[PDB]
């Protein structure tokens, strides 16, 4: 059957060295008594502020809360979507980008995790630079990036409060997270975990471990790496996407601050916002009424507006509401930018229905009709399927248990009533006459 390895096997060492040589453990003797009292001391101050959520994500169609609570925490107008839920950075201090800050104690722990974070990226680069000394035996500003870590994800679990799975491949016992890669990241980018524990054959209950295997292997032995306070682990190079690792559970408590080098291309504040103006370059913008008029009705522009509208609202407004006032416990940073977000949101409302507009346009040819139809229907079904999923995913039995501060909101709705909108909610309406007018022809 399966096997894994700990300390106390003769081979777990040599097997470190072949199989998992990426992978780099830094103890708590490595690491100052007194950057150790402040992160600990930061986790509490979070701890005890509520700044850890549990996630409502979707895995395979099926609506999950995850056991481990957990809280996102990087640059400014930056995110990092995970488990298709986009999580906002609780903002940290970074330079030239002085924050108005959360509640007084809850900006400290940001600091101290950007403290963190700077120290973390040092360690890292000296090990990519020994990594590669050591290939070289047998560039420079690819270390740098790799290691440049713009966000940290913390989390806390205490296995007392839940009733676990048990690890599958190689009787690793508990787990708190299953075998799996950490996905959207920047390409070989280093990942760098502080872990804060509380307080035979085969690996020890009680002690918290991170498991490592081989991708689709479960016959060559796993590693069972102990976890103490303040230990820390390093994935170099290409280990996240060689090997998985899982979270082997203890007896108590245990904190994690996992520093990541987000993909963030498409999940920033800044690109997202230059996306929103690149689609009203479209609209007469001398003043901010109704009557919405658009400069082109050319297919490819309006195929690309009303995609940029699909994308802010979903990715944006759709899943920071889905969180709820989840955020407001821990920082005011994304109340203007989602209010401006959903502003441009609502003008790009009063764009389709321009377009929707054109399209019954009488003087208009069934040649540039049709055009018009094949450039937006795709865009449109979309807006229509997916407002369906987010609002069944706000209505979900799991999620009308949440505590009323997490509760999700299906954020924007109006009912079809409501006369401040130009169009309902429910597009199928739309979608069907839009479909039989390609049909007709
Ligand atoms: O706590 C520790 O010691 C180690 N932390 C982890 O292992 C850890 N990694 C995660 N990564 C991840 C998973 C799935 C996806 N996704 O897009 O699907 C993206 C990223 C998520 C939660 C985690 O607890
Ligand atoms: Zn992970």
């Amino acid at each position: 059957r399966g096997s894994h390895m700990t300390p106390k096997d003769d081979e777990f060492y040599q097997q470190w060295q072949l199989k998992y040589p990426k992978l780099i453990l830094r103890e708590a003797s490595s690491v100052s008594e007194e950057l150790h009292k402040e992160v600990q001391e930061a986790f509490l101050t979070l701890h005890k502020h509520g700044c850890l959520f549990r996630d409502l994500v979707r895995i395979q169609g099926k609506d999950l809360l995850t056991p481990v609570s957990r809280i996102l925490i990087g640059n400014p107008g930056c995110t990092y979507k995970y488990l298709n839920t986009r999580l906002f950075t609780v903002p940290w201090p970074v330079k030239g980008s002085n924050i108005k800050h959360t509640e007084a104690e809850i900006a400290a722990a940001c600091e101290t995790f950007l403290k963190l974070n700077d120290y973390l990226q040092i360690e890292t680069i000296q090990a990519l630079e020994e990594l590669a000394a050591k290939e070289k035996a047998n560039d420079e500003v690819d270390i740098k990036s790799r290691a440049a870590y713009n966000v940290t994800l913390l989390n806390f679990m205490d296995p007392q409060k839940m009733p676990l799975k048990e690890e599958p491949y190689f009787g690793m016992g508990k787990m708190a997270v299953s075998w799996h890669h950490d996905e959207n990241l920047v390409d070989r980018s280093a990942v760098a975990v502080y872990s804060y524990s509380c307080e035979l054959e085969g690996r020890d209950p009680d002690i918290w471990h991170v498991g490592f295997k081989i991708s689709w292997d479960i016959e060559t032995p796993g590693l069972a790496i102990p976890l103490h306070q303040g230990d820390c682990y390093f994935m170099l190079d290409d280990l996240n996407a060689t090997h998985q690792h899982c979270v082997l559970a203890g007896s108590q408590p245990r904190f994690s601050s996992t520093h990541r080098v987000a993909e963030c291309s498409t999940g920033t504040l800044d690109y997202i916002l230059q996306r929103c103006q690149l689609a009203l370059q479209n609209v007469c913008d001398d003043v901010d009424n109704d009557d919405v008029s658009l400069k082109s009705f050319e297919p490819a522009v309006l195929k690309q507006g009303e995609e940029i509208h699909n994308e802010v609202e979903f990715e944006w407004l759709r899943q920071f509401w889905f969180q709820g006032n989840r955020y407001r416990k821990c920082t005011d940073w994304w109340c203007q930018p989602m209010a401006q977000l959903e502003a441009l949101w609502k003008k790009m409302e009063g764009v389709t229905n321009a377009v929707l507009h054109e399209v019954k346009r009488e003087g208009l040819p069934v040649e540039q009709r049709n055009e018009i139809l094949t450039a937006i229907l795709a865009s449109l079904t979309a807006r229509q399927n997916l407002r369906r999923e987010w609002h069944a995913r706000c209505q979900s039995r799991i999620a009308r248990t949440l505590p009323a501060d997490q509760k999700p909101e299906c954020r924007p709705y109006w009912e079809k009533d409501d006369a401040s909108m130009p169009l309902p909610f429910d597009l199928t309406d739309i979608v069907s006459e839009l479909r039989g007018q390609l049909l007709e022809a």
